[PDB]
């Protein structure tokens, strides 16, 4: 148990920042996680023996695809962390232990493909799940992996300690569904602007977690730019992959998901951080104070969108 997790002096230092990027080495995604979890909820958490191997069958069932993969998952991950390291005090033992594996696993067998694609390829998880399609797949692979023998990081919780944990990552993860957003954050706008807002009462938790996890889900802009500018080639060759299979159904596409269409890119990222992002951290720095760094780094990439469109670059 004195098995400590250390990295070199420039990720110390750099993985407490919001901005932080995980960087091109794979191996060391793993160990990164492992460290963010043992300053976060402790070194007793979780078995080592049991999180290392948890944490490496959670990796083989993300797949090769653009953008929704390990490095997605992980890059997530340290934004829940960079939340939770910055409010110590607003949460308890078991939200700090299920949020950083919800977050690991929100994507979990992800094939690049949006709810949509799905229902129209009548895909048959779009019959077994009607609504938040993926991401009622991501849960169940999440359940499926802790089933696994020697899997089983949560086997020390109480009988309920265990229902509690399963509860928070569940709604965790249904949360990551963008379509279930708007209406979460309208809510949450209301309830802090009429002076509602509880943080015990669990229902207001709830949705102040889960606008955490659409907070953490879209941290890619809320990076540096260059990071932010090379990841929106990854998002946007995924969208174009589903365009092109729309496309293959007899559907136009959205303009979004036409690759003929790269020239409305610019703009299509505007609406988005004035729609979702801009929003998104607004509520979130509202309710977390601590996390304006994101709103300031959100705010700073629109600014950079803007540029583009000028022909500044
Ligand atoms: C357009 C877009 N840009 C993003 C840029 C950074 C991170 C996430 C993003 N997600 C986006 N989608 C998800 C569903 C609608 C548009
Ligand atoms: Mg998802
Ligand atoms: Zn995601």
């Amino acid at each position: 148990g004195l098995m400590q997790f250390t990295l070199p002096v420039r990720l110390c230092k750099e993985i407490e920042l919001f901005h932080f990027d995980i960087g091109p080495f794979e191996n060391m995604w793993p160990g990164i996680f492992v460290y963010m979890v043992h300053r976060s909820c402790g070194t007793s958490c979780f078995e080592l023996e049991k999180l290392c191997r948890f944490i490496m069958s959670v990796k083989k069932n993300y797949r090769r695809v653009p953008y929704h993969n390990w490095k997605h998952a992980v890059t997530v991950a340290h934004c829940m962390y960079a939340i939770l390291q910055n409010n110590h005090t607003l949460f308890t033992d078991l939200e700090r232990k299920g949020l950083l594996i919800a977050c690991l696993c929100h994507d979990l067998d992800h094939r690049g493909f949006s709810n949509s694609y799905l229902q129209k390829f009548d895909h048959p998880l779009a019959a077994l799940y009607s609504t938040s399609t993926m991401e009622q797949h991501h849960f169940s692979q999440t359940v499926s992996i802790l089933q696994l023998e020697g899997h089983n990081i949560f086997s020390t919780l109480s009988s309920s300690e265990y229902e509690q944990v399963l509860e928070i990552i569940r709604k965790a993860i249904i949360a990551t569904d963008l379509a279930l957003y708007f209406g979460n954050r309208k809510q949450l706008e209301e309830m802090y602007q009429t002076g509602s807002l509880n943080l015990n009462n669990q229902s207001h938790r709830d949705r102040v977690i889960g606008l955490m996890m659409t907070a953490c889900d879209l941290c890619s802009v809320t990076k540096l730019w260059p990071v932010t500018k090379l990841t929106a080639n990854d998002i946007y060759a995924e969208f174009w992959a589903e365009g092109d299979e729309m496309k293959k159904l007899g559907i136009q596409p959205i303009p979004m998901m036409d690759r003929d269409k790269k020239d409305e890119v610019p703009q299509g990222q505007l609406g988005f951080y004035n729609a979702v992002a801009i929003p998104c951290y607004t509520t979130l720095t509202q309710i977390l104070p601590p996390t304006e760094p994101l709103l300031k780094a959100c705010r700073d990439n629109l600014s950079q969108w803007e540029k583009v469109i000028r022909g500044e670059e």
